């Protein structure tokens, strides 16, 4: 039995995307979450779908509670957690419309706790210190990178994730500097759900939608909001194609031994007293 | 009709640059400004002046209340902000006492609010997303530039700040890497001043003056308190002088299509719900 | 006279060093410290040891009360900080268990507060600029150099600390930016221990000790939690000998002159009103 968590993010927090829709809003040790929690299904798949921002998009990344989030995914059932998140592109290649399925990040957030295990909740007890390594699923990643060519998408197979603080945009000199350091997209919500969703034991997975070149092309049009709506009106729906393309696929295949591996790992991070 | 912020930094806040000075505390929605505003002109320019960090120099920069000190001049009329800093020179090129009219900026802070739309004031609502492509007033920059050249300063027409959170200086591998990042100045205190100053809808510009090379030339004498404050002892009458003459030149100008597009990115930047 | 403070890192705080032990719990006006004081000597020597994480290792990284670990310290008379800390290598040459008496650090941490002098204690007044070309003794780590050689111990005489705030360890993408910014060794605890002990006017050096090699060699095994505590326990009883044979060293040497240097430049780097 699978249960796919999806995390909406900018113009792509789509609750049409499932059948047999019901809203359940939850608390967690950690706050509430987003927003209510919409369960339902695609297919035979029994989903969870959860909107970063909140439906009206009113929680700026900053502030966003991803701990609440993770936990109330991983309380309700979740194995998997599959999310969509806007990005700036840095990288000619990686065209405003383009999937990225991202497999590694670049941390630059400054605001956010990262960690369950904080010494504060009985929940949650000891010092964990999760691998980062693979932060990503590969499994879940290669259903996405499949399921995207058989549908025919502009996808990339990998790229690195520059989370930044925000709410601002990235300064022309810091967008040059992330290239440098092996950066292809950017964004401001990748860091620290990934990071939680590994405590928490969660396979997951992030369908990147480039919606813009960032500011480094000095020449070119500069990163607004406008522009980045503009393209997420344009291109939601590749994102929606491709959830409802691969979750069935997640559905009918095996995951005891990759979950037991995930169980393990997180486990095995935490020192007790 | 133009009202010039003038925040000044460590040395260089000098109130009497202005005449017919009258001091005047202000309040905030987040807060108090370091110290009262001091109200006077320059010619026939109103202007209003601000030490950044108290005119007792008693407020670390991490503890600089960058948004009640940008609202305050915001709400007392100001359609630009001026500044002076102290720093850091990252470059051979550019020897204490020279000014560089910064264009960028690379964040390197961790402690500070970056917006006013924080979600808890009333005054400001929403989520915004400011564009930081081009941080810094290019009109206003170009002034700044002709001025100093007409003054025969020594003065630097572009460069980037890193602004570190501080208080402690940069260790030297920290030095070593800003300068591989590109960067070629170094502060504690434009970031996030330029950044609100921006969602605020005003004109920025910043009078760099470098006060010691950090120490990123391990052979030479290396940055202290004591090194930076005989710099500007020597050196600060260059600042009140470039902007004593600049302040006139941006009085006798039109700006009136600079701020209403200034005016519409901060508020296309805004999503509502 | 010389008073030894030992802060023991992972796996390496080990209270049998000392003789003449005696538990002492103190306060702070920054709050109490990891855990009690452990008094008692080494050969002729006055020490005073602490558990960075507690002795039941409970206290995560960002948690870890770096200001009250210092200041108690220092306030038992402490005029020497050595300590031990588990790091991973950045660099093929820096095996698993070899020590680094690392020179330089990077900072890469986002939560914790570097200064005693936050505008908020009266027991240190004022705005303080504290120098970090030098971050760590010279004349200690040259002991602490010495002595591994004479106990034929693998010891690297320099190395840049990246420093991360966890408690997650870091990504791929984030290890190999580590290493093209020049770090050759990562941990969660150098910064911002070291800037506090050049406040305090202490003589402050860092055994680190290699655990692992991150993640950056894709096709080996990466770190974790038992990878870690594998190498400590194979390894720990290096750094206890360091420690046993440098200090009666550190104690039969004219400390007088370095010092001065050190409270001078503590002293001179505090700005009051
Ligand atoms: C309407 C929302 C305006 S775009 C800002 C939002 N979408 C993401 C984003 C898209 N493009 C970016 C870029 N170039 N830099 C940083 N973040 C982003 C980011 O995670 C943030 O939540
Ligand atoms: C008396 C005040 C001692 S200098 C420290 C102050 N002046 C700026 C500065 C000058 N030189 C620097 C440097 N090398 N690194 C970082 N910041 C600085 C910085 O914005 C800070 O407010
Ligand atoms: C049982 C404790 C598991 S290892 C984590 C602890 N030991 C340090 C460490 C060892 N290897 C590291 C690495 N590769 N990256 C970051 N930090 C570390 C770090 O300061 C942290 O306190
Ligand atoms: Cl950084
Ligand atoms: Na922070």
């Amino acid at each position: 039995a699978v249960k796919i968590g999806i995390i909406g993010g900018t113009g792509l927090d789509d609750p049409e995307i499932l059948e047999g829709r019901t809203e359940k809003y939850v608390d967690t040790p950690f706050g509430k979450p987003s927003d209510a929690l919409i369960l339902g299904k695609i297919k035979n798949v029994d989903c969870v779908l959860l909107a970063r921002h909140g439906r009206q998009h009113t929680i700026m990344p900053s502030k966003v509670n991803y701990q609440a989030n993770i936990w109330a995914l991983k309380e309700e059932g979740c194995t998997h957690v599959i999310v969509t998140t806007a990005c700036g592109s840095l990288r000619e290649e990686i065209q405003p419309g383009d999937i990225v399925i991202i497999d590694q990040f670049i941390d630059r957030t400054t605001m956010r706790p990262q960690s369950f295990y904080d010494g504060s909740h009985s929940c949650a007890r000891g010092v964990c210190h999760i691998p980062m390594a693979e932060p990503f699923c590969p499994k879940t990643r290669e259903v996405l990178i499949e399921t995207a060519k058989k549908l025919g998408l502009r996808c990339h197979s990998k790229g690195t994730m520059v989370t930044i603080e925000g709410p601002r945009f990235s300064s022309r000199a810091e967008s040059f500097m992330f290239r440098t350091w092996g950066a292809d997209v950017i964004n401001m919500t990748t860091v620290p759900e990934v990071v939680l969703a590994k405590e928490a034991g969660i396979c997951y997975a992030s369908i990147a939608m480039a919606t813009d070149y960032d500011c480094w092309k000095e020449h070119e049009e500069a990163v607004s909001v406008d522009r980045v709506l503009k393209t997420l009106k344009e291109n939601a729906n590749k994102a929606k194609s491709l959830l409802l393309t691969t979750i069935p696929q997640i559905g009918s295949t095996e995951w005891s031994e990759t979950l037991h591996n995930l169980k393990n790992m997180a486990q095995f991070s935490v020192l007790l007293p």
